[PDB]
């Protein structure tokens, strides 16, 4: 989990409105949704967050719940879970569930690649 | 309403349990509930064969990030969400967070179209 990187967070208790300007300063694709504590609840992207204002909705009632997951104490050998179920994005939490980091596809597709 | 019962699985089971109620039921992916039924997670194929590899334990491996509706819900106050999005088992709590039953998407498919048309 040194393939890992930090990803872009926001709070549950925050406006869909409050969404759009930090992806739009980070530049964005996708964020993800903890609490106070840094637990993880949700991931949002684009597409969601015009669906939830479109229809005046919570960002709590807006976001993805389900998501796939990876253990901070897991060793390097997770990638076939990202290369089998081939998802943009897998999270990395501690044994409490707190975000802690964040996998892409993209930068494991190119740790193989270059490895071969 | 729609709902089916759910396969299950106790929390202080192992992996190699999850394995043999799959056979016998012969089912996709089990939750994982306490001794109140509460639940804790979920588990598929591809995630119980890494857990084997690693020789981890059902808590380290089961998701516990999943999307759930209540069973006082309605149902096509969810059926877009489900229709749109990739999410094969919903299971159905009540407010207490027990796991009383289960929504496929397959089945959510199936009553859609069978009932138009």
């Amino acid at each position: 989990e040194g393939v890992m990187i930090k990803p872009i967070t926001i709070q549950a208790e925050a406006t869909l409105n409050d969404a759009v300007h930090i992806m739009r300063q980070k530049r964005v694709d996708t964020i993800f949704v903890v609490d106070s504590n840094n637990h993880l609840l949700g991931f949002l992207d684009i597409e969601d967050i015009n669906q939830g204002i479109r229809g005046h909705k919570s960002l709590r009632d807006t976001m993805q719940q389900h998501i796939y997951t990876v253990q901070i104490d897991s060793k390097l050998q997770s990638v076939r879970t990202i290369l089998k179920r081939n998802v943009r994005n897998v999270p990395v939490v501690d044994d409490q569930q707190r975000l802690v980091g964040l996998i892409t596809r993209a930068n494991v597709v190119d740790i193989v690649y270059d490895t071969i």
